[PDB]
């Protein structure tokens, strides 16, 4: 069973811009993950806040719940919260890092992300379907 | 209707200094952008929080409460809360910054501000004052 | 009195750039000064010139002209001109920095602001409006 | 049909460390993409090259060649080929940047991607398993 | 009597490394703290949570609650929050920062504290005995 | 008709170096812009100043005064006068720089032009023919 | 007799882009400068590869076949190739620089030409005209 | 036995300064080190030198002598001497580093300690008793 | 004959500080110059400006009016006007740069001297005795 | 039996400068190392190439062939060309980097080698006889 | 009387350089100090050495031996002697910094001081007679 | 003859590491580059200190002493003495600067060295052989 988890912002999701982030709601989201787990024998629960400390505890705490895997979003997190980097290496699950869209064609700052070293891997700028690619690489390992 | 929503440690002001920054109250102060609101036919609602995450939500939920306007002091958060950031730039709202203290003439990492760039405009160095200056610019627009 | 002062190019206000500045002149940016000043008990006198030597000299005689504070835009001299910055400090009056445009949302150099750690404040983004404002603030001190 | 191709020193897949890279080698690697891309409809070519003339000849001649997208591990290159990066912005089919480890896990230089601004997205550190899910989110759309 | 508080991520101590940070836990660590505090003619109140907010509202508070000194192990918030670096300024209990680790020999930044500057001192490197020389410094203040 | 524009210490051309300049005067330089003028059939109105303000006033009042060009020498201004560029970009007329030395091949401050940006084009290292240069393009265009 | 050397991507000429290049080819550049030359009493030869090596051997060629000087337009290895610049260094042929677009208007990295502090000079943003300055500078020298 | 070892400027303690420094002299610390110790079962020896290689010598050296641990303040070398760092690099014994001030209180070049990466730890703000706080670190040890 | 030409804002000395700049008047620092050449042999002349077009100009011409010598306080152009740099290269007298303050002594930015390079030597920190410092240097040469 | 490898440029050895290279050929230093290899019983191959691609086969390729060690001068490549690192890393050989120049005393881009990390050694600045010393090391190796 | 303290490398003037340095030696230095000196009723001892801890002792202890000023060349040491500046600091006597070349003039590691900011001031470029001007301004203070 | 000059740890060769220095003593490698020099027809000498001054004493007389060239091995001097550097430049022998390890694999700051500009060449990474290398060149030179 694997835990979804995004960060601040990301509850905006449908208003937010046009052609930057895309007509798909948050809601629209979760309901996307459900069944690409679904389809492949995963099962997922999707979780958002903005609050960094909250987002630090659902990592924290996901392998006591049971879960296996994580999917992260932090939202603008990514660039600067180490207490999520710390939150993550301190935590024995694989983590995957996704993103909307590609951070490397937008501001210089959302370039770098402090949460990535310490991931499986990165994937982004394909919309939704980042979390789906992620759900793929999750299901086979 | 406009919000003025205030950052960390900004519920000190009194105590925290006096030549950095002045003997009035975060209780004076919303009394002072109320009063200043009404001579001027603009209805004021003041909030603060130390916590990154309620500043979010207060901005992002603002439209929908009926508020035209936010004014802004993110406080410390001004100088590396990319999320706040996405906060300001995820929402309909004109949003102006305000400081009470000239951030260019302290240290070094006051200079950099990472939520201006979304807002209306800034405003800073003029004390209780820079909110009021807010608000003659809101109410004229 | 208020010496109102205006660096390079802004006497090219109003065909220079739609959205960057606006279409209001320099002339109708002094008669709106004029009018914002008097309801209000300032007198202002308004100048604008090419020469950083010619600001400078405005600068540091302000005082004994008469004027008791002075609003100055140094245009782009704002991020290099230390002999400007040396001028406000030289002299007794509270200054007051000025743009009509947001700093923080155009080129990397336009974030930096030379001049401003000398001054009383900055306000910035509100177009004209952004005198106005100075204004205020300088009428109740 | 799509085009995955790799740069410098991807043909030594196999031989390069055990930690960092893994055992599969680039033949292995060319017949896992032909049947991840057989399972699910498309047709794949794969070519490795030293030389980065060569890698831009492939990018600038593929949709002349009927090709619909292209899949890039430019191996080091991705580093300062800045000649890649304009070979991928002058020709107009979809980029998917791989990789086969996590970028930000291992050297500083290694972390920033001059290709990537101009992909549709980027995926890596995930093995072999990074061109699967560029095969995925390719198959979709 | 003195506040002894934890930033994020000390909660996770005992499974988190064993020759980065060791095996004993946050519990075992307050009930060390507990004892050193007794044989030495100090009140002792440990504290812990993930949240820059609650920890900005400790320190703001510590004075109120009759506290005389901080003890602050920030977590990895050390190396960015400038809103707890406001709130240590902010009130006027002396505040001590401690780290287990040596911060000076893992990554580069984890070696630029933004809170040290506004402290009176810091500890790092003894582990757990790291909390012990901060209470012995603040038994003879 | 075109301006031909030059800025502080040009007017010194003849005794400044041997192997950076050569031996053209100003007086020279001129006479030559107006032959290569006249053949190809183009006004030419020569100037130079030691005074960044004049230079402004200068580029800003071409349009007005009904030159078509400016071919523009701004000297070291170059490498700092952003009050320069804003002159340039607040005036309809097209710019070419245009430098006698070649300014990658001298001090390291030479090589940024902060005029530049604004400039149709800019042509350097090729003595007094750099100006010629300049005004083969502009006949043509 | 001078050779007109071309780095890579400008083979595509024609389809990237409107606004950044125009719409002229790679043939119709070369007609152009064959025309130039033959209308300015010059011979001219045109070549173009995306091989670094290969564009390194003809300017080290040059000379034995018999060109008098070299116009060199390296496409985006002006801003790394260091052995590019080796090779013109290594030469007795003078080298102009040339681009067609003003490498000051786009991207900051191609502000940086690595090649220029061996050039003779440097000519760019006149788009193919950039070429015909360069034949002209030649044809006088 | 434990080695306390001083560099530079450490000599004239009492005269340099009172509030940066405070009042107590050399003399003075090192009988408040034998009092430390000698209450607590350590015998201590103290030690100042003005020479980077004379302290250099006492690091490498101490073991020979039977010295189990090194307490070390090396002054300004803190700053800059490598020499000091390969030398308590070179020896077995543990290192703890030791500073009367806070060095991130004060000039930017005193926050980068280039011997702390090799030392147990550090102390530093607490004046005297900074020592004091090592040495019980060292009786537990 | 010796000219000592000083730059922007210290026609103002006298009222600008106390303790940075002191009570001498531009004035009393003219009559000082004028006798300490007289004393050794010196005619002196001595101008101020507070525009660089004139700094400029004095500078260049001063050979032609005569002058063997040049004393020369730039003010805050030293820091930034690279033009007055190119003057000073450009004319053939020994030039003395001088200043009242020690600028390693106060902000960062004063640290960097653009004119320096090209003088004889540098004078800074002496108040008026700087200028007698350079006379004397003068006087000998 | 080693393989001695030389990058772009190297074949004009006798004609670039007399004071920077000075007048050997690459053919005579071919010669002159394998005399050098011959003397000492080590046997040679010497190649050069213009092409990045051509020098990562012939080190990646060099085992298979089955040379020991590899002495490899990678002419500019060894300033930005990360492939030939990994080259390099990819394949089980030592290497010994060399050159001919001392390159800590000419332009700064020459002191970084990318190179150099993953080669046994380096030795540069003694002509020719920097190739020899790579031989007595591989010799005794 | 006033203390005149050298550091490394002085010992060598006269055959160090011709257009750098001079031909004066160190004996003649200190026969002309002691002139200058003299003629103007100021005593002076001048030594040199060529170890740090040296320099530093002779700060240290110069006011205990009488003097009343020191004039201090470093050397090379004054690009990095932080411990050298702290024994300025540390004593009471006023110190003048003196070079004979220009340090602006010479490599960029050179035009940092460490030490000028605790000095009176700093006198450079003169050769021999940077002395004297210290020595001058000594007299009269 | 020839002068070998070893500083800082580099007496404590055998105990300090394995795998960075290997396990041979400075009275091993003595030996070692004694029979190395009179197999090869030169005398040498060998020294070694722990104090930069006594480093450059020995480099500044080393030529009075009739020796004909120096063998240096600065340890973490390399990386900030400029002091070294000038002494080596003031003196006239030929210095050839040898490092037992590569400097490149290393920690960051060991990448830079100040001595290398003003040695004839460098050789690292190859153990007590590096010194041996130096040998070779200096007999055949």
């Amino acid at each position: 069973m694997v835990l979804i988890l995004n960060g601040p912002n990301l509850n905006l999701l449908g208003r937010r811009e046009p052609e930057v982030y895309g007509r798909t709601t948050l809601e629209e989201l979760e309901a996307l993950c459900e069944a690409w787990g679904a389809e492949l024998g995963l099962g997922v629960v999707f979780r958002q806040t903005n609050y960094e400390g909250q987002l630090i505890e659902w990592v924290q705490q996901a392998h006591q719940e049971g879960f296996l895997a994580i999917v992260l979003n932090p939202g603008a997190l990514t660039h600067y919260s180490y207490a999520l980097l710390d939150a993550i290496r301190a935590q024995p699950l694989p983590v995957v890092e996704v993103h909307l869209t590609n951070l490397h064609a937008r501001e210089e700052f959302r370039r770098h992300s402090v949460t990535a070293p310490a991931c499986r891997g990165i994937v982004s700028g394909f919309g939704p379907l980042s979390y789906k690619l992620a759900l793929v690489y999750l299901a086979e390992t």
